């Protein structure tokens, strides 16, 4: 919250359509035709939702050594699981996936 | 395992010697007055140590809409502990912190 960019402009959650097509998912998944993937999109500037005391270590030296060290990842934080329909050689299948989807955003 | 761009170039826990100046830490810690700071630096290639789905997702979305999504980004797995001896009013404390030096690395 409050990102020194100008609003919308750090890490958060976007929301981005995909088409199994999209994800390599075409031949083993049958429902859903489309995902709506969260996922965690943004700059990562000093202070911004640092993850622990790594980040800020992250952040400083950044800063400071732009030529070793790179600017913080935007990652997530948590997850959403997501409940896949799937195709198996003679029937279907009914799998949830826990790591699929992200919930929360952080900076590392 | 593999590094598809060839030995050392992708994902891994590099070291930056950094003092506590540099951490920005001068006021507070007293104790180490320099830290090896193990970190997470290099590409996330397709394939390349892929923590969960979601990275997966981000690696197919990425090849085709590079502008719109990121790559996976090269962050720890896990930490090992480092121990700060600290200023306080009227005295010190010594302390673990387990958030702090990385200790291994995946692609997120």
């Amino acid at each position: 919250d409050h990102c020194p960019l100008g609003p919308g402009r750090c890490c958060r959650l976007h929301t981005v359509r995909a088409s199994l097509e999209d994800l390599g998912w075409a031949d083993w998944v049958l429902s859903p035709r489309e995902v709506q993937v969260t996922m965690c999109i943004g700059a990562c500037p000093s202070q911004f939702r640092a993850a622990n005391m790594h980040a800020q270590i992250k952040t400083s030296l950044h800063r400071l050594k732009p030529d070793t060290v790179p600017a913080p990842c935007c990652v997530p934080a948590s997850y959403n699981p997501m409940v896949l329909i799937q195709k198996t050689d003679t029937g279907v299948s009914l799998q949830t996936y826990d790591d699929l989807l992200a919930k929360d955003c952080h900076c590392i």
